[PDB]
DNA sequence: TTACTGTGGGAAAGA
DNA sequence: AATCTTTCCCACAGT
C-alpha cells in the first residue's frame, strides 16, 4: 500500500515545480571557537529557505488530514551542532515559501568536535515531524589565520578561496554585532541586510602580464591572492560587481605593501574593494546602501578608509534536499534523505549494471528509470546497484515526448530513488540510453 | 547609571 | 630562529 504507481510518478515528473518539496540549507565552511564563557557567533548566520509551491500542498494535506491552538499547520524549527540536542536553538521565521535564519549559534571550546555539520528539524504546530537535514561540513578554527605566505599541507579546502567558490561579505561596525550587514542582492541591486545575506560565486582573473615581461614564470594555482581583480556574482540572480581589485585591510587601513600579494585571502580576513582605475575609491556601505567611496592616501603603500568601506570574506557552501510524497501522505518523517552524488555503469551486455554511489541510502527504497521501477539491491548506506531496463521498456506514447532528446532523438530518463511509502526523491541526475 | 556582553586586538603559550 | 596557531585577557561600544 502507498507504493508508488507509475502514473502518479508521470503525474510527478511533469509537474516537478509545482509538486517538488525544495530544502536548502546556507552557510559558511568555517566557524571560529568561542573560548570560556563568551560566545562568537556564526557570520553569515546559517539559514533554511523552503522553495517551491509544493510546501503549500502539504500544508493543506496537513490542515485538512488535521481536522479529523486552533493553527497548528505552522512550521516549527529547530538547529543544533551534530545530534546533541542540548543547543538545539529554535528558528525564527518570490517562490519562496518560508525562510529561516539562525543568527545566535556558537561553539565551546570545550566541544572537542574538529569539524561538524548541522542538524536543522522540521515539524508543524500539530507536532507533526517534516524531518531532520544536514547542512555541510564546518571546519572549527581558532582565529583567522595571520598565515603571510602558502603553506602547501595546510588544507585549503577550508583556509583558502577557490577561484569559482562562493562567499559571503559583511561589514561591522566598531566590533558591534548589531550592526553587522551582509551585502545582498534585493530588487536586483545590492544592498546589506541584517538578516540575510548572499551567496557570490567569486571570479578570480589571470594577470595580463606577457611579451617584454619576463620576470615571475607562474602562481597560477587557482587561489584568491590579495591584489587580484575579481568579479563577484549573486549566485541567486545573475546580477554582478564590477571587476573589483581586493586589498587586505588592517585597522581602517588598505595595506598596498609591495608584498601583501604573496598573502592568499583567507577565511574571516578584513578586506576592501578598490576601483580598476580609480585605486582610491573602495566598494563601500552607508545606510545599507552600496556607495563607491574615496579614500585619502596617508602613504604610497597605505590608505585611510572608514569602517564602512572595510569587509569581513568567508567561504560559503550549500545543502539541497529536495522530495514529494507522490503517493499519500506517509506517516514517517521524510527525514533520512538520499543523496546521490554519482551513477557508475559498469559490465556491459545483458548483464549491465548501474551502480549508485550517495548517502543516507537506506533498504526502503527502489531506483526508477523515468516512471520505471527496477530491481534495486542496497549494498550500504553509500551504495546502491540496479540493472537497467529495456529501452523499449522505458517509455510509451503517454510519455514518449517527455523522455526523448528532442535534439539527438535519444532516450535520457530522470534517476529518482522512491521509498516505499510512496516518497519520491529526484536524484538530479538522468540515465541517457546512450549506453 | 550599573551589569552584562559580542567582538576584535594583543599577550603568552604551544608548535 | 622565526613564524604561526591556540589560548587568554581585555577594553570598546552596545543592549
Amino acid at each position: 500500500v502507498q507504493s508508488l504507481t507509475s502514473d502518479r510518478m508521470i503525474d510527478f515528473l511533469s509537474n516537478k515545480e509545482k509538486y517538488e518539496c525544495v530544502i536548502s540549507i546556507f552557510h559558511a565552511k568555517v566557524a571560529q571557537k568561542s573560548y570560556g564563557n563568551e560566545k562568537r557567533f556564526f557570520c553569515p548566520p546559517p539559514c533554511i529557505y523552503l522553495i517551491g509551491q509544493g510546501w503549500k500542498l502539504k500544508k493543506d494535506r496537513v490542515a485538512q488530514l488535521y481536522k479529523t491552538e486552533q493553527q497548528a499547520t505552522e512550521l516549527v524549527a529547530y538547529i543544533g551542532i551534530g545530534s546533541d540536542t542540548s543547543e538545539r536553538q529554535q528558528l525564527d521565521f518570490p517562490n519562496i515559501y518560508d525562510y529561516c535564519a539562525a543568527k545566535t549559534l556558537y561553539i565551546s571550546d570545550s566541544d572537542k568536535r574538529k569539524y561538524f555539520d548541522l542538524n536543522a528539524q522540521f515539524f508543524y504546530g500539530c507536532g507533526m515531524e517534516i524531518g531532520g537535514f544536514v547542512s555541510q561540513r564546518i571546519k572549527v578554527i581558532s582565529k583567522p589565520s595571520k598565515k603571510k605566505q602558502s603553506m602547501k599541507n595546510t588544507d585549503c579546502k577550508y583556509l583558502c578561496i577557490a577561484s569559482g567558490t562562493k562567499v559571503a561579505l559583511f561589514n561591522r561596525l566598531r566590533s558591534q554585532t548589531v550592526s553587522t550587514r551582509y551585502l545582498h542582492v534585493e530588487g536586483n541591486a545590492f544592498h546589506a541586510s541584517s538578516t540575510k545575506w548572499g551567496a557570490f560565486t567569486i571570479h578570480l582573473f589571470d594577470d595580463e602580464r606577457g611579451l617584454q615581461e619576463t620576470d615571475n614564470f607562474a602562481v597560477r594555482d587557482g587561489f584568491v591572492y590579495y591584489g587580484s581583480v575579481v568579479k563577484l556574482v549573486d549566485s541567486v540572480t545573475g546580477i554582478a560587481l564590477p571587476r573589483l581589485r581586493i586589498r587586505k585591510v588592517d585597522k581602517q587601513q588598505v595595506i598596498l605593501d609591495a608584498s601583501c600579494s604573496e598573502e592568499p585571502v583567507s577565511q574571516l580576513h578584513k578586506c576592501a574593494f578598490q576601483m580598476i582605475d580609480n585605486e582610491l575609491v573602495y566598494l563601500c556601505l552607508s545606510h545599507d546602501k552600496i556607495i563607491q567611496h574615496q579614500a585619502t592616501a596617508i602613504n604610497e603603500h597605505r590608505h585611510q578608509i572608514n569602517d564602512g568601506a572595510a569587509w569581513t570574506i568567508i567561504s560559503t557552501d550549500k545543502a539541497e534536499y529536495r522530495f514529494f510524497e507522490a503517493m499519500g501522505q506517509v506517516a514517517n518523517p521524510i527525514s533520512p534523505c538520499p543523496v546521490v552524488g554519482s551513477l557508475e555503469v559498469d559490465g556491459h551486455g545483458e548483464a549491465s549494471r548501474v551502480e549508485l554511489h550517495g548517502r543516507d541510502f537506506k533498504p526502503n527504497l527502489k531506483v526508477w528509470f523515468g516512471a520505471t521501477p527496477v530491481e534495486t539491491t542496497f549494498r550500504s548506506e553509500e551504495s546502491l546497484h540496479c540493472s537497467i531496463p529495456p529501452v523499449s521498456q522505458v517509455r510509451n506514447e503517454q510519455t514518449h515526448w517527455m523522455f526523448t532528446n528532442r535534439t539527438t532523438g535519444d532516450v535520457e530518463v530522470p534517476i529518482s530513488l522512491v521509498r516505499d511509502d510512496g516518497v519520491v526523491y529526484s536524484s538530479g541526475l538522468t540515465f541517457s540510453y546512450k549506453s
